[PDB]
Formats: C-alpha cells, sequence, structure tokens
C-alpha cells in the first residue's frame, strides 16, 4: 500500500467546533520517504472570520501507527488503494531515530513526534485575523519508521 | 509504469515560432501523488530575447488521459520506461475532485484543469525583457486521478 | 530497491579532521525521480564556532554508481532495505544527459556531475561564523540515470 488519504467532500475536521472543516491530507511512500501534501479548508464558526493569528493540528498515531482520537474523522484516514481505513501504517510513520520523540525540530510548519508514546505530526499554520481560515496547499517530505 | 517525460535532443516544443524552444517535463508516479520537474529552454527568435515579461506553456489531454495538439511535439511525449507515446495516462492527470475543472486554483506557476473538458497543465513563468527565456527548472507536486 | 541512506549513530564524516560530522543523507528512487534529503551536522572542532561563511560536500562516483573514496565514510552508504552497501547504484546517478559533466548549473545548493568521470553530488551550505555548523535539513530532486 502507498497512499494514505483524508480526502472528504463533507466536512471531516473539529478545531473550534464539530466539522468546521475540511481536511485533506495525503501520504504516499517512496521507499524511506513519505511525500506529504495538506489542505485544510475553514467551513463554519469562527473559522470563517479568524480572531487569532494561527492554527495548529495534531494528529497522534499508537506505536503501530493507528490514528488515535483527534481533530481528524477517524472514518476518512484510509488507504487509497483499498478504501479501508489506515490501520497499522507503522512504515508511514515518522522515523523515531530521525525524529526523537519530543526533540525540539503565510507560514507553515510541520513537527514530527512531539508526543510522548507513539507518533504524530503537529501542523502549524499562519492566519490571517478578519478573513476566513484557508491557507495555500503545503508539501513536505520526511524519513518514515522501517 | 512510472514515468512520463518528453525528453529530447532537438526543439521540441513552439511557442513564437515553430520548435523554438525545447521542454523537458518528467513526470513520476508514487500512488496519487505525481512528482513532476519542468525545464523550458528558449532557442530561436524573441526567446532568446525577450519583449514580454511572462510566457504560458498549456498542455491539454482528453478524459482517457492522450495529450492533446499543443506547443509540445506530441512523439516526445513518452513513457520512459518502454519509450512508446505515453497514451492513455489517466492516472497522471490532475485529480479533478481535488481541482475540479475551471476552478480558481522568477515566479513559477501551476494550475490545474483549466479546461472545459479532459484535463490540462498550465504552467507560466516570468521572464525578463531583453534577455532569452530560460528560467530555472522548477519542481511541482500533485494528487492524480484514481 | 528504492532507498540508499548514510543513517549513522556516529560520526561518519570528515570536514576538517577525521569524523567531525554526522552526514544523513536519504535518497529514494521513483521511476526517473530521485528524492532527496540532507542533514548534516558538525560535531567537533571548527564545526563547533565556524571561522568561515560556506562548505561543501562532494560525494564522488564511478560509472558504475560506486561511492569512491571522500569525506564521507562508504561503509554507512547503504541500501536502506537490504543493508547491503550500495553498490553499483547506476541509477541512482544523476541522469548524464540533464546533467551533462563539468556543465554549468542559510543559503543550500546542490550541483550535479561537476566531475570529469562517472558522477557527483556537490552540496554547498551558507554558514555563520562563530557558531556551530547546523543548517537545516535540504529536500531536493533529480533526474536519474536509466
Amino acid at each position: 500500500l502507498t497512499t494514505i488519504w483524508s480526502i472528504s467532500p463533507t466536512p471531516n475536521c473539529s478545531i473550534y467546533e464539530t466539522q468546521d472543516a475540511n481536511l485533506f491530507l495525503c501520504l504516499t511512500k517512496n521507499g524511506a520517504h513519505v511525500l506529504g501534501t495538506i489542505t485544510i479548508k475553514g467551513l463554519k464558526g469562527a473559522l470563517r472570520e479568524m480572531h487569532d493569528n494561527a492554527l495548529s493540528l495534531k494528529l497522534p498515531f499508537d506505536n503501530q501507527g493507528n490514528l488515535l482520537n483527534c481533530a481528524l474523522e477517524s472514518s476518512t484516514w484510509r488507504y487509497q488503494e483499498t478504501n479501508a481505513v489506515a490501520s497499522n501504517a507503522l512504515t508511514f510513520m515518522p522515523n523515531s531515530t530521525v525524529y526523537p520523540r519530543n526533540k525540539t525540530a503565510i507560514t507553515f510548519s510541520v513537527v514530527y513526534n512531539e508526543i510522548n508514546s507513539g507518533y504524530a505530526f503537529t501542523f502549524k499554520w499562519s492566519a490571517e485575523p478578519g478573513k476566513p481560515f484557508h491557507p495555500p496547499t503545503a508539501v513536505f517530505c520526511y524519513i518514515t519508521e522501517q
């Protein structure tokens, strides 16, 4: 399996209130690299008229590569090729030697494994107060766990 | 098949006059992502001494992923691995859900599916008047049709 | 084989003195493209308190894709999947038609095939005098030899 994504026609992400955003994250594995693209669109509430000037999204995983409860609707986190939920995706996780847990690591950033157990992505975007939250798509690349 | 490219030792692109440029576009598919690199070199005519300060190149495709008549010599648009023409390359086309047709979406840009039928890439570069057109190589990444 | 890397827990690179740095270079091949990430960390000597404001690293290869004697410890240059040394990696070499030998092609740059025989990567980073050498990770993409 090469691809995990969160494609959804309907809102699948909850930042300030339930299902107020659409998150499209796509990971494709090529050996030890994953290529990621991420697009987040604010749809309801304060995400249409921002008060803060930055927003973060954390996707936590267990030590086997399963998505844990978080802002993303887990039923939308699927292997694209089979359309099964993206369970046990250890070889898509950020490598814990290259990115040890809790190591230090419009603007965008991604930090890997800022979590006490398992794995994580922490995304951060700047935001413009008074405007809808809808940052440009970002592309990133990281080394995976074996 | 992983790779489509337009490699050519001789001019294979017509911007202002016949065969006045060399276009090297290389697409490699990794699951739902394509990684693209594009290099265009002006060789003859106004491309050696630009009058305008921007230039675009559109590559249109039918709904099956075949390149339609355009500035690129179609005989150079080939699957690298077999050296056959890159016919029916649907799974290299920009995804029409992620990039709906006609949706809004040195400088470089790529816009996907700005076309009424099928698929497209529209590339745009800035140019420096009075100088040859030969922008730096650009790398881009997009989500493919399934 | 998809992946070559230089992962090492201990110093594996010699810039000013023996084993004064850690080089982590990871190449993954997807058809005609390689995606590369490179991280270099200065560990000893002047690399902890720079005098110059730029540093280069050249990785030379023979015409068969074997790493030749250079600043990187060759025993750490391995196919990730088999953990064998990365011998005869011709299809990871920068394409000699796209990047002809000796053709012209914090800051980072990579130049391909600046060498009289075989293949090469030449990396260059800026550095801040008085500070340790530890530039941000860089990601790059190139076309491979067939």
